Order: C-alpha cells, then structure tokens, then sequence
C-alpha cells in the first residue's frame, strides 16, 4: 500500500511528523522542535530550546549581558588585567538580527579570542561580515570575518584560532586604564 | 674660557670633534658618524656603519634580499610551513626611502610569526609614515597598521613586545595558499 515515510530528525524533541524523503530536508529547516543549547560561554548553563527561545533565555537568565543597539558599536571590556580565565559578553541588535560578541581569556601568560556568532543559521550568517578593531596612539589592529551560527558555536573557531587572538603585550598596547575597547562593525556582504 | 674638551662619542667611528660637555650631546644629536648595525635578520651579520652606508651593505653583502618598487606590493613569504626560527625580508622602495619588511617565526608549543616594517632612516623621517600589512584569506582579512620603526630603535624590542603583526601558525593555515603567505604591505604618507 503506502510507500515508506521518515521520521523528523528532531522527533527526540517531540516532533512528531513523518514525511517522504525528498521532502524531509525542507521540514527538518523549518521545524520548530529543533533545540539549541544556549550560546552563553562556557560551561554553565544546560539551558536547550527553539531558536526563537534563545534570545528571551539570555535575557531572562543571563541578566549581566548588555544588548547595545546599531552596525557599529564599541565593546568595552573592563578590568582585561584581573586574574584569571575571564569571559565578556554582549549582544548587538542590528539588520534584524542579534550578534553575540564574546572575548574570552585563556591561560598558558594569557590569551585572548575575540569573535561573533549570529543567533540565526548558517545560511544567514553567510550574509554578513563582521569587523573587530583594536584602535591604539598610532596602532590598529583589525579583524575581519563571517559571524559563527550559534549551532556551530564559537569553541571550534577558537580552538583553530580563527578569530581575532592577541596576548596580554597586545591587550596592554591599547588597553587604557584597564579596559579594552574593541571596535565591531558587522556589515551585510 | 678655560675649557675641559671632550670627544664625541661617535670617535671610534672617526669623529675627531672635541668639544666642552654642555656642547656634547647637541653635536653627538646631529653627527654623521653615528654608527647603525645591520639591520637584516636574526643575528649572524655583525657590520656596523653610518646611516649612508647602510644601503650600500645590504646590496654588497645581502644580495639575495629583493626589493619591489611599489607603495602598494605582496611580499610572498615561501615555504611558511618550516620548522624552527625562519625569517623572510625584502626591501620595498617608495616615496623615496627604502623599507624592510620583516616576517620572523619564532619557537613552548607555540611557534608564532611577527611582521613589521622598519624604515632605512631616521625616528624623524618614520614619523611621516604609516604602514598597513593584510593577510587576506576566504572571508578572513587580519590588518595591523603602525609606525615603521627606525633602524636606530630596530624591531627586537618591538618583537619581545608583541607591538607589530602577530600570528600563530593556526591562523597562517587561513591565509597561507600552496605552502606560501602573501602579505599585502601598504605604506602610507601621514
Ligand atoms: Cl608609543
Ligand atoms: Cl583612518
Ligand atoms: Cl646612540
Ligand atoms: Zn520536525
Ligand atoms: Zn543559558
Ligand atoms: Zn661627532
Ligand atoms: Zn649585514
């Protein structure tokens, strides 16, 4: 009688839909029930929920992230010099999107990994560009790149250094008063 | 009147003022004497000589350095994927004055490349440059724009302070096409 359906691959998040092959990609790109983890840096929170549930998440659960508003922002980090493994997040609202920036850093002396994921897909993420200056007395140093999804996440990239990454000299070179101010410009392209 | 004489500092290269000490420094400031090392990369070329020599040995004795004429050239670091400390130099010509460019990889499990321009001349003359070196890859641009540094001052103290282009052998992987890294070096009047 009838020929073979699929599940969805997100029926482990209860959905409950069965299709053709040739349509099960186009649902699966859709589908409401796909979860994601929450995109706060690092280890904390097991938070998971539709895409559209991530941005009320950060602001019901994560109260110290500050969303600025506009293309084209400064990022201040404070106290870049107080001990430790250390973590700064912001959002940006722009082109009807939200971008996270993070700067996150390491221990070796210490490193720092500046980069930007979109709370959107990949395919959306693709049409944008991102833009991180580091501005200093006759010094600047720039980074340019496509924003991470948030599904790919950003502890890939950081891994492979594809993201702005300087030490603690660099971080001192245009820090001012202890603070790092980082320039970001994201772009459509 | 009565005077106690002093030579300039710069005698052993062959100064043969003698002046009073209040009017030491003001002469040793201006004097052509003032030897400057060799400036090409690491450590193995001792020559010293004044400011107008400088040139003349790097086309005498560092023969294999090329220089391109252009304020807007890719400086193609070959076979970047070497092990150990490497270093890459050639010489750029433009608004009249030469320019080293430098690419060192350094080696604690982390190699890492620095790049910075110094200028063939005085703290003076650098000032009225900037100069821009891009890494362009798919997608991916990494800028550093800055000061040349004089030869006088030269580039190790700004290297041990990370105050120029820095890259870990990560991210050249971005960048690097065929084994090779193309920097775009772009000098500037400011
Ligand atoms: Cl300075
Ligand atoms: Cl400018
Ligand atoms: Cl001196
Ligand atoms: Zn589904
Ligand atoms: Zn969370
Ligand atoms: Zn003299
Ligand atoms: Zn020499």
């Amino acid at each position: 009688a009838n020929s073979v359906l699929f599940p969805c691959k997100y029926a482990s998040s209860g959905c409950e839909i069965t299709l053709p092959h040739t349509e099960k990609a186009d649902h699966e790109e859709l589908c409401e029930f796909r979860p994601y983890s929450c995109p706060c840096p690092g280890a904390s929170c097991k938070w998971q929920g539709s895409l559209d549930a991530v941005m009320p998440h950060l602001m019901h659960q994560h109260k110290s992230i500050t969303t600025l508003q506009g293309e084209d922002i400064v990022f201040l980090a404070t106290d870049i010099n107080l001990p430790g493994a250390v973590d700064w997040v912001m959002m940006q609202s722009c082109f009807g999107f939200h971008f996270m920036l993070v700067l996150e850093k390491q221990e070796k002396h210490q490193q720092f990994f500046a980069i930007v994921q979109l709370i959107g897909t990949r395919k959306q993420a693709e049409n944008f560009a991102y833009r991180l200056e580091l501005n200093g007395h006759r010094r600047r140093l720039t980074w340019e790149a496509t924003p991470r999804s948030i599904h790919e996440g950003i502890a890939t990239a950081i891994m492979n250094s594809d993201c702005l990454v300087f030490d603690t000299s660099i971080a001192q070179l245009f820090a001012e008063n202890g603070n790092l101010g980082i320039n970001v410009t994201i772009s459509m392209c």
